[PDB]
């Protein structure tokens, strides 16, 4: 296993690049990525699968280029698969020699299991719920893997693809009604059935796109949203009928216009046969199922228990030294405990006020001036596996507010109905503050009590300074803060 | 040290620094601290003795500080002392007992060693190295002259905003200080404005003024003009100040803090005032960190710039390709953009740092570095300078909008044509980087420009259409 990995993606509409960077045992991050849509399948679905010349052509151009930048960054580890174009190509043996031949990339060509698997491994370690069906929409095939609690359950590959589709209905000039009952009849091939669904592929990116424009969602990232299925399928269902100038004013990019309506329409009836409440647009797919199957070598490929990939390379990366952190952290759950007959808050609350105690003073890498406010931009910004948007939404908003009233107006504050309230939020961002103050300087043996309304601190030290500080705290409701 | 702690005890508190050094010179403020202690408090009536109390406060709050510079491990703790502990004919005392408690060892200095460091540190950290400090704290009022980096006198005051609030908290007690200002040697153009009741001070007119950049330092303030309205406050009665946004604690040094400022400003004939965000704790780190280099920063050396690129940016390779680009790019498009050349100094910069915001993560990284760049691209940069470097990196590839709050933070800014250039080069040598490509040169024929490689640039070629052009213009690859 290498510190450096770069990890290659041919697919049916384009090329994919990831080069992966380790920065502890289970720490790594996304050090690079870029694509080229050089469409291999063009023209090949009236051709029996044959891979035309030009974009063969195409193919190796970006390929040789997607090695110099694998050397640019000195991979010790350069990894290719193909995918749907490729393994159903009557000549895939000479264009994998081909390739060979110009960039001495060596593709593995992957069924149609192994596609699948890659995308549940990736799934089941890196989102924010372990018990799903991915949907992995791709150009030529589209792939569905049930995961229960991290495990991968069953595998299906279907053929039907967003150029597959387009090529044999809405190019021939069939109409969108044979489109559907062909893609109907393969999706009745899937036997199962979940609440949730993990949404692979950039079919499906450029849709949840398409949804926060719509909605104005407050949220830049990709990686952890969530979309109800339920309410947005029949705009996805709308989005198949569209012309390409309504498209364009929903946001959809130039290159994505003419795949995003065979898209919209597999994704509907997955949907629709899955009985999907929750779909989970996932940043993540086979390259990262590629790398985690290099990187973690037991039978399944998963991580260890209480082990986040994204938290851990956040750390390693901007908080080498985790004394202060994990101090702040503990005396948050102290502080939380011993006020919970006063706040009465969901215990669930104490996952996002332990993280933002190991994360609220890491924006002073960057400047001790608004150092909560770049801790908060760091952790909405860079801490994407394993957590949901709304979650760093929650993390981010305790570390921002530090010592500070959280305005009535926040617009991350709203970003969901299941947000907690705007009290809660602020119960949670003072005991964070205080724990604070508690482990500025070298503090041991804390102990809090609640007597009546009264908060009481319990410590051997002066606990000069903080005593000092008391004042400038903002509290969640008024409330007697004694040392003892 | 790696990891250094300045302490330093004035009149009305006590303050931490921690400063951590990523290179030779490179080094950012990793975390800072106060407690109005107050050490000085009634010591004036009593032969200026440090009494019981107040040193009981200061000792306790050092004891802390101690704790703090020992859990950042810091390798070399600097601590001084200045005008209340150094006129207390006690100061022994005291310093004996800060001794026996925390094992602190407070280093005594005078009235020209106190300006001394505060110049150091407005030589080297600001964006003009040429003027005159004015240092305004409780117990005393110092100034350093410095021309082009080196510091050519040193003068220490008997006036501090205390003794100000005292005797006379206005044609007194200007009076009063015009006598000891009068001593001032020296005139410049520029102030260097230095401690936390100038920098109150300059919150109050940057708010009035509705200022798109949070930064204090290096904030420029017109003397002339703005004089004026800090004589108005001398006069302000308490809630009024507290509603032009002045913090609790300073309510009682802010008016006569005015008072010494407008009497200062005024004798030293100042057109403008920087706002300088660094002081006496910096200097103290400077003088060790520089010691060997004459207490100035070799040319074309800035420790934010190194220090952001040591945490950021470990390999340079590629950042310095993109630059170069940039450099025969600009100077290929000149006949069609015709623009100062002074703006190769932010496009040679934006080229170094673009990619930096990837450290975070490669979506939106181009969003990141701009973020990085506004935020910790401090020490050296004026607030123009900055938001033009940050503009081009989070516009790379995208069209500048007509309304932007940075772009108009002032009159002097570049055209937002100028501006859409610079970004469009930018965008275009990444384009040009992204690959192993080999030697390119460039050449001009009306509105086409013509890229002249040996490689394929097959990349570049496909994602030519993504660039936002400025003008129309025709780019072909020979």
């Amino acid at each position: 296993s290498a510190k450096i990995t770069t990890v290659i993606d041919i697919g049916s509409n384009s090329v994919r690049l990831a080069v992966f960077k380790k920065t502890s045992q289970f720490g790594f991050y996304l050090l690079f990525e870029t694509k080229s849509k050089v469409r291999i399948s063009e023209g090949c679905y009236a051709f029996n699968g044959i891979l035309q010349e030009i974009p063969m052509q195409r193919a190796v151009k970006a390929l040789s280029e997607f090695k110099e930048i694998a050397l640019k960054y000195k991979s010790k580890k350069i990894l290719c698969v193909a995918t749907s174009a490729v393994r159903d190509a009557p000549n895939r043996l000479e264009f994998v020699a081909r390739v060979k031949k110009a960039c001495g990339l060596q593709i593995k060509i992957i069924d149609g299991q192994k596609e699948a698997l890659y995308g549940g491994i990736a799934c089941a370690n890196l989102l924010h719920k372990n018990s799903g069906i991915t949907i992995d929409i791709g150009g030529g095939s589209t792939e569905c893997a049930l995961i229960e609690k991290g495990k991968i359950k069953d595998l299906i590959s279907l053929d039907v693809g967003t150029i597959r589709i387009k090529e044999m209905f809405l190019d021939k000039d069939l109409d969108v009604k044979l489109a559907k009952a062909f893609i109907q009849k393969e999706v009745s091939k899937l036997p199962f059935k979940h609440k949730n669904a993990f949404g692979v592929g950039g079919t499906i990116r450029a849709l949840s796109k398409v949804l926060m424009k719509r909605f104005d969602y407050p949220i830049d990232s990709l990686h952890g949203y969530e979309i109800d299925a339920h309410k947005n399928l029949a705009f996805i269902e709308k989005i198949v009928m569209l012309k390409e100038d309504q498209l364009r004013l929903l946001g959809v990019n130039e290159e994505r216009l003419d795949s995003i309506r065979s898209g919209a329409l597999i994704l509907s009836v997955v949907l629709e046969h899955l009985k999907t409440s929750l779909m989970i647009t996932s940043g993540v797919g086979v390259r990262e199922g590629v790398f985690l199957s290099d990187l973690l070598r037991n039978h399944y490929h998963k991580f260890p228990p209480n082990i986040n990939p994204s938290l851990i390379s956040l750390k390693d990366r901007f908080l080498p030294h985790e004394k202060h952190s994990q101090k702040v952290k503990k005396e948050c759950v102290k502080l939380f405990e011993a006020l919970s007959p006063l706040h009465k808050i969901d215990e669930k609350y104490l996952f996002h006020l332990k993280i933002a105690g190991e994360l609220a003073s890491m924006g002073k890498i960057l400047s001790v001036y608004l150092a909560h406010k770049h801790s908060a931009y760091f952790i909405l910004n860079a801490l994407s596996y394993g957590f949901s948007h709304q979650d760093r939404a929650i993390i981010c908003l305790l570390a921002q507010f530090s010592h500070k009233k959280i305005p009535k107006d926040n617009a991350i504050a709203h970003m969901s109905a299941m947000m907690p309230s705007l009290l809660t939020l602020q119960w949670l961002s003072f005991i964070l503050s205080l724990a604070e103050n508690l482990c500025l300087t070298d503090s041991h043996h804390l102990k809090y009590t609640l007597e009546k309304n009264k908060l009481v601190i319990h410590s051997n030290d002066a606990l000069y300074l903080a005593k000092e500080m008391l004042p400038k705290l903002v509290k969640p409701i008024p409330l007697t803060i004694e040392f003892a």
